């Protein structure tokens, strides 16, 4: 009944943006943010999270599986708890998760096998490891909040997290092609069929939408309707 | 319906042995070999336990972590097929664990926690994802009971060289003494604070194995009838 939607960009690509912005147009709508986006922050997973952050940050070749793993269940803890107890008594009820477990595997994960900051076994554990859970959330929709490596950079420095003034154009750029290809090209492949099939929406948030946000809005009602 | 029995021991207890003794003795009874054990010696899990344990070995502080986690999310796997496609039909199935997911954590992995070869983080991560693979796809592993197989670390060690792996040949000793301590802190004293909180009522056959009992366990299994009998 619950619609279940994905909110999927880059770092800094403006995901919370719309995620805020969401939120408050309708009763019906709520969101479940990032956790990863919590841990740049405190209880027993805010810690864990704020120490392999911080670790992946240094050395990523030796935390990348521990913090792709911990960062997936975060996220299916934080979503499935969404929909148990949630939106419970609203009409037309939708659920925006920013990023998925899709993300977490497809991006962010591959990303750092083929940065060799994941060896083959490590990769193929975590792939094991995702394949079985999931199958035991499932979208309804994805909704690509499009940008580009230049507007995400600037937008690392808006809100002023010290690590991500690191993080270079570089970095963003191969973030920036995996999406094209799952999303907009719609040729990465993946261990879950109906994600090729899965309707999906692309939203350009080059331009600050911060205070005009009525044309996306739009597209994204429209979107919902033919679901 | 099916009445689930861990065999919790030390290395080199003869659990193996002793499942496989008790799995011939009838066709109620049937066995779920550890993951572990099958990786030392196929599949992408045991390509990936090899590969992953053969790592272990040579540098434990890096893998530990990692190691936990497959052999823990490895064995629920192996458990709940063994508890789908094993048993129905049978008047008194009895199912049989080679370890549990309770020596993996409060033995094993709190092992390697205290011996220094995982962080706070790591351990604190590793027990978060323990509670939760338990939970949401666990349940239907609770134990209506536990068998301690419990021997000497002297007589385990003895033990370990008859097997004879490549692998295992340079297994130090004061590990086991620590297994033990922590298998006797465990399975005797129940000093052990499982978070688990039905595991202060499920009972534990205790089975002194120091002797030899490979073709003289007529009396091993007699204590085992009952106690399943007591379940
Ligand atoms: C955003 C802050 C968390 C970090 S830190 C990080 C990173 C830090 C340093 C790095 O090099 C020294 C690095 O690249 C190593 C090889 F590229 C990645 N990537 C990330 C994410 C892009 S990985 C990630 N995985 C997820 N599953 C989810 C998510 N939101 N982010
Ligand atoms: C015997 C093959 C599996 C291994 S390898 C290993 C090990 C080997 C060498 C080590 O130091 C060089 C080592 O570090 C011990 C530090 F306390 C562990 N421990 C073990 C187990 C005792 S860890 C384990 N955890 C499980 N959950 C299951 C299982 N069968 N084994
Ligand atoms: O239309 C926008 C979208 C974002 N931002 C700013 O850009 C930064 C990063 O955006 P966000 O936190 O949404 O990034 P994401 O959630 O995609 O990582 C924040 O300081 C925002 O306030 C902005 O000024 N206008
Ligand atoms: O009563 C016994 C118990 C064990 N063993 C031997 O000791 C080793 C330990 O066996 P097992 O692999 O069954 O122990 P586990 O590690 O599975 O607890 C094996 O070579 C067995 O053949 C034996 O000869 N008699």
């Amino acid at each position: 009944r619950i619609k279940k939607i994905s909110i999927e960009g880059n770092i800094a690509a403006g995901k919370s943006t719309f995620v805020n912005i969401l939120k408050q147009l309708s009763e019906d709508w709520e969101v479940v943010p990032e956790p990863v986006a919590r841990w740049s922050n405190l209880t027993m997973e805010q810690k864990n999270g704020g120490n392999v952050l911080q670790m992946m940050y240094e050395k990523p070749e030796r935390w990348s599986f521990t913090f792709q793993t911990y960062a997936c269940l975060s996220r299916i803890r934080a979503q499935l708890a969404s929909l148990n107890g949630k939106l419970k008594d609203a009409e037309k009820p939708v659920l925006f998760f920013e990023r998925s477990v899709y993300s977490d595997r497809y991006i962010f994960a591959s990303n750092l096998y083929e940065s060799e900051s994941m060896n083959e076994t490590e990769w193929t554990i975590y792939q094991d490891w995702h394949d079985w859970m999931n199958n035991q959330l499932e979208l309804d929709g994805i909704i690509y909040l499009q940008a580009t490596p230049e507007t995400c950079l600037h937008r690392i420095y808006l809100r002023g997290r010290n690590e991500e003034q690191g993080i270079p154009l570089e970095y963003l750029e191969k973030l920036h092609y995996k999406h094209e290809s799952w999303l907009l090209h719609r040729t990465l492949k993946t261990n879950f069929d109906y994600l090729q099939e899965v309707p999906i929406l692309t939203l350009d948030v080059n331009e600050d939408f911060k205070d005009k946000y009525e044309s996306l809005v739009e597209k994204v009602k429209e979107f919902l309707s033919t679901l």
